């Protein structure tokens, strides 16, 4: 039921590297609790995903929802060539701007029950994708803009 | 209950100021489970305290389970030391997240909420003083290792 508080632009908790979750938190009410949170506030919000630092957790987990899917410990395994530029505004940056990404990501994570997934997005999951595993690595979008 | 990873030395998450847990939170499954995860982690660490950011988490959450005399854990939303003593004591401290010798005030007032929400206010003596000014470090962004003065 719980919107967490986001941090904006200016705290230091969305410039860090993410720890990533561990084996003990897959399929526990922990971790379903975060996720649940998470997917609350990314919902109040208007958003098409989010990332955990942004509601203070130091914890590689995202949400991408352009079905909401939740990512535990991504990796983006190879990026296209073939870029493609579009419109980001970001719930942490109250300025949205252009911004170049790859067209197609392939991509490994686990699911909330720990069972390993891999597959591609194209387009603009592709973009939700790299925007958020970026929050996980302490890059906001306009880093990737001047 | 789950045993969660702990930050050490050297990682940044430590270094920050936590934020304060929103009111939206008090009460909350979210917030139970938060401090039940601490709660397991501290235990199984043989820790007498913890806070929030040493399990990656930067919000204003501790707890004090001293055993050193025996207490029965407390957990502390958003805890604010309203009073320090003038009187001082000096004893070997150690960290989930690292040991040596730290002053610390020898009692603390403390205002903090409960997991519900609700205020309460303590005065803490001794080693569990020294206990909440440890874990209040920590949701300041500060090491033990800063104090070997
Ligand atoms: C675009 C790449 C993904 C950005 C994700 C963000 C949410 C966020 O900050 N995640 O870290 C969002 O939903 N942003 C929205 C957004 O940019 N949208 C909403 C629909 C179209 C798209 C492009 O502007 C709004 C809320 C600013
Ligand atoms: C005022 C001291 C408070 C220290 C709290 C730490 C745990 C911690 O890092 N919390 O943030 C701890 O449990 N340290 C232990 C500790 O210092 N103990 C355990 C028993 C008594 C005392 C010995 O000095 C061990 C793990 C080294
Ligand atoms: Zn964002
Ligand atoms: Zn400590």
């Amino acid at each position: 039921s719980v919107v967490l508080p986001v941090a904006k632009r200016g705290e230091d908790i969305l410039k860090l590297i993410a720890a990533p979750v561990s084996a003990n938190e897959l399929n526990s009410n922990w971790l379903y609790q975060l996720a649940d949170a998470m997917h609350a506030t990314m919902l109040e919000r208007n958003g098409v995903g989010i990332a955990a630092p942004q509601v203070y957790i130091s914890k590689r987990v995202i949400i991408v929802a352009s079905n909401a899917v939740v990512m535990v410990n991504p990796e983006i395994l190879e990026f296209s060539s073939e870029m493609c530029l579009g419109e980001e505004g970001c719930l942490s940056v109250p300025e949205r701007g252009q911004v170049e990404r790859a067209e197609m990501v392939k991509v490994k994570y686990l699911t909330l029950q720990g069972e390993m997934v891999e597959t591609v997005f194209q387009g603009f999951p592709a973009r939700i994708v790299q925007h958020e595993v970026d929050h996980l690595n302490g890059i906001l979008f306009v880093e990737r803009i001047s």
